[PDB]
DNA sequence: GTTTTCGCATTTATCGTGAAACGCTTTCGCGTTTTTCGTGCGCCGCTTCATCTGATGTGTTGTTGACG
């Protein structure tokens, strides 16, 4: 089948190995949660935080259906093999 | 008068010189040649991501408690 761009996103997270001073002035190594369109590559959305959690996949998915919309066929994948 | 030597003349030979000629080797000059050197890109193979980061022992100082 044909893959158009929006149609299939993949979420993948990532733990920074820099040590950042966040708001609350804590000194942590935060965890980035990403969204990209499996056909062109491009980056669609993140959001950074203290740790691994729903907030920023789900705020960053936010962001991509709000800047790009959402289709009429959609697919995401998580992999959690 | 006949022959032989002696004095003078003309022609040819050659030198010493000076400027020039040729012929050999040596270079440089320029057009076309040959190698080396950089810059440049593309491909292939290896490796990590699909989840990753900090301590101990001894000395000195500060604070707090006890004692005068």
């Amino acid at each position: 089948e044909h893959l158009d761009a929006m149609q299939w996103i993949n979420g993948d997270g990532y733990l920074h190995n820099v040590f950042v001073r966040w708001f609350n002035g804590d000194v942590i190594r935060p965890k980035t949660w990403f969204w990209q369109d499996v056909k062109t590559r491009k980056i669609l959305g993140w959001r950074c935080d203290v740790s691994e959690n729903i907030d920023s996949i789900r705020l960053s998915f936010m962001d991509v259906v709000t800047r790009y919309g959402i289709p009429e066929d959609f697919h995401i994948t998580i992999d959690n093999t």
